[PDB]
């Protein structure tokens, strides 16, 4: 069973949220199986941040269990600002454990992330979440000469999930979202002063199929990572409590977390409300 | 100065909003001015909905001094759905006090039926607002809604501290500064109870927007039938409750009914049902 741990107050440079397995905190990066069912290619996401909020949120390659944390620019929160007509992230939007874009048809360097995940069901989700999903296609966004790929994902729980089995089927009972996520993802840093982003494929979304061979490319990088077998282990906390073969196991790490510490969410600027029309 | 007196929590049927000025309720239909400044056109808005909120809180027209309550359907909490792409309302909505929309009245050339309540304001600035709050705010243009047989005009409007306030004056301008919010507005009002398995709304005007001149004739027209109103002398008050505390030539004028609202009990904002998370794609 997998539950939730959080350090400190939401919207704070001290919030943290571990994922814990059974009472105990895993990396959320290492240690959650990337397959559910693989035989079903049902996947565990991990959710980073839930629909319609601003708090960039993210699993930290660089601390010990991975736990996620409010990014940061040069000291300060990161927050995505609200680009009409869209209101924070139009996703429930995290990532697959054990993948990773190796930074060594899109012809950009991988991100050095885990690959990234939509997830576009009717229930909004919670930070630390664990949740079943299947592939529906996957688009490449071309992001500072980087490519960052962006799985589209449904959980296996939405009552719709037995009528979407490929990308199509997203058009068909999600009619504007491909568009939404075209645009969302073109301009959303444009607020920030960074350019317009660009994807492949022309915005195209590919298929399931193209979105299960990616997938295993990069579970397939992820496992030579945390062997120890990259070329470049990029200053990534590998430590893990679940993978004993791996020279980076440390059963120890999970008790050397804090207990939790929860206290009331902290105010949001007001400026995180506003409208930029872009 | 305009504060709040919530009764209970936020999402449940107990819950309620008075309005108080000097710390004591006052009628949120009836006791704030129209005008924050005559002259000038700056009007007090009351805000029912914050922005990006969905619970479909109101005046409540039948209750003494007209605190904001949670609207029902069938004695169920009414929250309105989100319709793709957008969330939840998409303006700080809310209304003018000592404004209404005469039902009683015969327009037999338009065949127009006003819908019983102040009229409706559409507040577009870039900070989210608090059910209960009184902003001053500019009258900018206005459209009609013809929503079950009933005409609802929603004032286009903006708080005069947002910091575009100086530069939007008429209707013209919230398209230079909002681009696409006129369009959107159009479509959220004509689409946002689909899901309630209600009819797509149509708008007057073929959905234009028309300027702050014809605005202010409007607004104008319905503070004059709150007047008659207030004044005991409307045909039928539908069960409006009168009751005031500012206004000494009006009948129902009892400062005293202020003393009479329970003190604040504030308790944390209910758990809203999961389902209010859906987001329908009425295509
Ligand atoms: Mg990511
Ligand atoms: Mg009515
Ligand atoms: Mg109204």
């Amino acid at each position: 069973t997998y539950t939730t741990r959080q350090i400190g107050a939401k919207n704070t440079l001290e919030y943290k949220v571990y994922i814990e397995k059974d009472g105990k905190p895993v990396s959320a990066f290492h240690d959650i199986p990337l397959y559910a069912d693989k035989e079903n290619n049902i996947f565990n996401m991990v959710v980073e941040i839930p629909r319609w909020t601003n708090a960039k949120l993210e699993i930290t390659k660089e601390e010990t269990l991975n736990p996620i944390i409010q990014d940061t620019k040069k000291g300060k929160l990161r927050f995505v600002r609200n680009c009409f007509p869209h209101h924070g992230y139009i996703h429930n939007y995290g990532a697959f454990p054990q993948t990773w874009e190796d930074p060594n048809e899109t012809k950009a360097v991988g991100d050095n992330d885990p690959i990234d995940v939509l997830e576009i069901g009717e229930t909004i989700a919670y930070t630390g979440q664990v949740k079943q999903v299947k592939a529906l296609g996957i688009m490449a966004l071309l992001d500072e000469g980087e490519t960052e790929w962006k799985v589209i994902a449904i959980d296996i729980n939405d009552p719709l999930a037995p009528k979407l089995n490929d990308i199509e089927d997203v058009e068909k009972y999600f009619p504007g979202l491909l568009r939404a996520t075209n645009e969302w993802f073109r301009i959303y840093k444009i607020p920030d002063g960074k350019p317009e982003n660009q994807f492949a494929f022309s915005g195209e979304a590919k298929n399931k199929k193209y979105a299960l061979d990616i997938i295993k490319e990069t579970h397939d990088s992820w496992k030579q990572l945390i062997a120890g077998k990259s070329s470049d282990s990029k200053g990534i906390d590998l430590t893990n409590v679940t993978l004993p073969d791996t020279p980076t196991y440390s059963k120890a790490a999970s008790d050397a977390i804090p207990p939790a510490s929860l206290k009331a969410d902290a105010p949001i600027d007001k400026s995180i409300d506003k409208w930029f029309f872009i």
